[PDB]
């Protein structure tokens, strides 16, 4: 079966104002590319080509202008809007008809991932055709997130959203795979005390049915924080260090498409043309002739 | 028969494709430098020079976004007006585009991607602003002067030549992106012919003032930071730099609300209203603290 | 068979003076711990407990004071000196009697590694009981290093040290595993045009015999640069971002020992005592009661 | 019957176990801040104040390493002497340990882990150094004044109290780690009794001057950077900050060779000799460039 993707790139309220007064966070750069390139690249690494992008009513034209219909990158992009920030699960209501009868995967528009064999970690989540797969990652501040509690045997036994007193230091990352059950689970959700349709309520629905796979995302992966000005800066510094050391880019969608064999050498060459005078075009050109393992 | 204050221009137009793809969805001057939009810094810089009437020049695509962020200036005791530069034809064009805005007044041009920091910056700007005749620029020692307008000095310290992006610079002293002009500038600008790059050059403007003995070049000392936003790397260094100062001090660099409050262009009651819609984030809480604390 | 380790923490000349005028680079911190903790931790992750540390004649007391005989961390540390910086291969001459008849592994004292499943990448190199295993990593500046050339089939066909015109962008990292042949290969080496006993000559010796395994260290690993002031700063910023995000440390030797089960809970507790008032002791204490996957 | 220049002290002793294990093998003041040892910055700071006779106070373990780095000062036109602090008994102890070094002279105490940057810093130091009677300190607005000596001001700006690490600070104005004293300091220091932390407090010393009407507290403006080296995080921010300024400018912060050359304590011939053993790295190449270039 096929899996479809959703990037939720909606409003972060006034939290980062005035930096985000003018445009939504996910259109701002992390180092050399718009933030949304990173979760888009994530979906593409998981082998997902049909992708729905959800943003504020103000910002859809801007994502649409940036990304197009995706055909240039061998993707099929569609767009939809979240009128108000009423919770992550709302992605599945807005995205209901896009999903139709397929498998799905939700990625948060402001989450960055890096690590060895990230392709396979996604692939093993993508392969599971029933139930939901999520990731748990050790963090210093688990109160900010969906917290997963494990028993002595390592089995996930509870989930709590932003608990006052967290049960472990393991947080559910912003990457979620679901089967055909998600839409129907989402539609039955009731708004939380914070007025939000909670993604953690969707994930707890699968947990009660014993259908939630919680895979550990090991300490050798970087799940980067874009929630504060400070953490945003750290993410830019982290990506810059990696790219300048290696002469290789992180989350370059044109490169990912090309390695997935969704575009051929001749298309990459055309994509390399408009940016030819800067480092990004120079990078895409160099990928035509170099072997990178 | 006919019978002086200074107006400001911020040029925040198209930085071309140079920083694509990071700048595909928005112009550079709306990207943040740490906790605030880049345009806040040159705006705060004009304000520090005592300038309240300011023209913002941007692309047709991005003007509404600048307008949404900044308004007409009334919240901050300013008057902000808007003009478009449909085609990126060079910095000097600001004066053709801003001709009617300028009228018969003195003026100041600042690049919308330029950040400054340092002690007695107010007084440095004040002395350039008080000089009512001729032009005033600032020379700053940089590693890579080939990237800029470069000023050559003689033994006595007098500026004797200006060159734009010379391959072999005569000194390491670059002209910063901040410029003060008398009433002659618009006319100088109209008589310019495009360079062999298809651009109306600010260096040709400054040379004109120099050839007439009316260019003052003041040194901006090594104790000031004139920060680079020309690359992705330098942009990142710029944010790290502001963050270090702000987290150290508990004070902000280029907070426009604060600067208007200190110039006495808005009062305590007005600052309070400015603080309210941001009361739950660090920026609003900072505006509120300014109401009770004495900061020397 | 057993494998023994050598950390070469010798002189970097005047290259970083005056920052390194007072003490050798490998005794300076990267973020929260002395640099040498990182390659030491690397050896320990590869399961190596008997370790020789080589430094300048001036700096051995300082390493000796810092690290002791290792018994507190379940290691067996010995020390030796490199009188002059006459090449990396000299590690095997100085280290000849330490190595005796065993397998060995050399790590450079100023190299930092991070990534998912780094333990297994080392383990698979450590398992090979014959020949030499090295790693190749894509870098922007291959002229600075030992450059490995691959044929269309991906087989390593040449090695050149600091070539004027490098054949690929793949550099041999500062981590090397050898069998019993290394000492004898090293002893027959002749000084290069730069007056150095070249590690690349040792590795080319195994290559000619077809006994050099060149494993790719993928782009999902970070091999960090400590060669310049700028790169040293980047390494500190990179480690700080990882540790503050996760609440977990990179290359904490006490933790690594404890997870390898070379020290028990009661010993970790004693190690946590002197530093109790700072974050490092607080970290070691917290490791007594928390489950970390 | 008996019948004024100023001596300097740098305290670069034990920072305890606080930054262990990073500081297990060497003391903090020899860790680099970017391209140079931390001790270079306070050393350059004393030099900028015109002080040439300087006592370095370190642990018995690390004195030889300070001596190996710095020598007797003769290469840089200074005279450097050494003393040990066997036990970390508090900052004021510098004056008991440095009593014979000081003699009948004025003095200046600087913390060996403190970095300063900004425009007309020379003149700010000059005005503190010229005041021959009483003591001089600097107050700087910080986010976390609870960590420092905190000065309270009245409506007219007069300093009226000093508190060491108060839980509820009276202002955000911290006393920086740079202190100028007349001849009374040693005696004040000898009469101090240890605090309820087992330490001889510089704040008790400064309070003594204040209780006598002889403490001048000058504001160090927000346009100066007074950088934090108290944590691993702030140390990293410190190096990022120097690197940004130096890579921007093609000039160094706190290069002692340069500062002595500019004070005229060494001449061109001497600077050249200093440049030679480092001719192949960036630091030596920088010393050589200083011989031919005019830097304003
Ligand atoms: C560094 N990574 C990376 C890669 N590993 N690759 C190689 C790769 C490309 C396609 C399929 C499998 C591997 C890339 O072409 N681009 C990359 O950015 S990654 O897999 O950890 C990654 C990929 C996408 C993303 F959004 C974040 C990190
Ligand atoms: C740190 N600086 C600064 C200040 N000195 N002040 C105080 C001040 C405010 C108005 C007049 C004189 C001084 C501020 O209110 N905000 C500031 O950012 S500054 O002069 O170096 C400056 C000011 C404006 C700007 F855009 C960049 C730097
Ligand atoms: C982040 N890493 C790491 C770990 N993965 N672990 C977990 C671990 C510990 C022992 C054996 C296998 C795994 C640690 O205890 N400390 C670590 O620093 S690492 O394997 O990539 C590593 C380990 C040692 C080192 F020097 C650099 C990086
Ligand atoms: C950037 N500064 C500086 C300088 N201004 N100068 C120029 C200078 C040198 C001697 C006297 C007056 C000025 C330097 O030669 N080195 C410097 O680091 S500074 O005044 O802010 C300074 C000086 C010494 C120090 F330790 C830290 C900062
Ligand atoms: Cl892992
Ligand atoms: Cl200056
Ligand atoms: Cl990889
Ligand atoms: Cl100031």
């Amino acid at each position: 079966m096929k899996r479809k993707g959703i990037i939720l790139a909606g409003g972060s309220g006034t939290r980062l104002h005035p930096a985000t007064l003018a445009i939504s966070k996910q259109l701002l750069p992390v180092y050399d590319k718009p933030m949304i390139y990173y979760p888009l690249s994530t979906l593409m690494l998981a082998g997902i080509r049909e992708i729905l992008i959800i943003s504020t009513p103000q910002d859809t034209p801007r994502f649409q202008q940036l990304l197009g219909d995706g055909s240039n990158w061998g993707l099929d992009l569609q767009y939809a809007v979240q009128p108000s920030p009423d919770g992550l699960a709302q992605a599945f209501l807005i995205g209901e008809s896009f999903i139709g009868n397929d498998l799905s995967a939700l990625v948060l528009g402001d989450n960055l991932y890096y690590g060895h064999d990230f392709h396979e970690l996604l692939g093993s989540a993508s392969q599971r055709q029933t139930g939901a797969s999520v990731f748990a990652y050790h963090v210093l501040d688990p109160e900010r997130y969906g917290v997963v509690e494990f028993d002595q045997g390592g089995k996930a036994i509870s989930l709590e959203e932003k608990p006052l007193e967290p049960k472990s230091n393991y947080a559910v990352t912003g990457l979620y795979f679901y089967d055909q059950q998600v839409v129907d689970i989402a539609r039955d959700l009731k708004p939380s005390p914070r007025g939000e349709l909670e993604i953690t309520d969707v994930n707890r629905a699968y947990l009660e049915r014993g259908q939630l796979s919680v895979e550990i995302m090991g300490r050798g992966y970087a799940w980067l924080d874009t929630g504060t000005h400070d953490s945003l800066l750290e993410a830019g510094q982290f990506i810059a260090t990696l790219e300048n050391r290696q002469g290789l880019k992180v989350a370059c969608p044109e490169e990912i498409a090309y390695r997935q064999k969704w575009i051929d050498a001749a298309q990459l060459e055309k994509l390399a043309a408009p940016l030819a005078k800067n480092g990004y075009g120079q990078y895409l050109k160099r990928l035509l002739t170099e072997t990178v393992y």
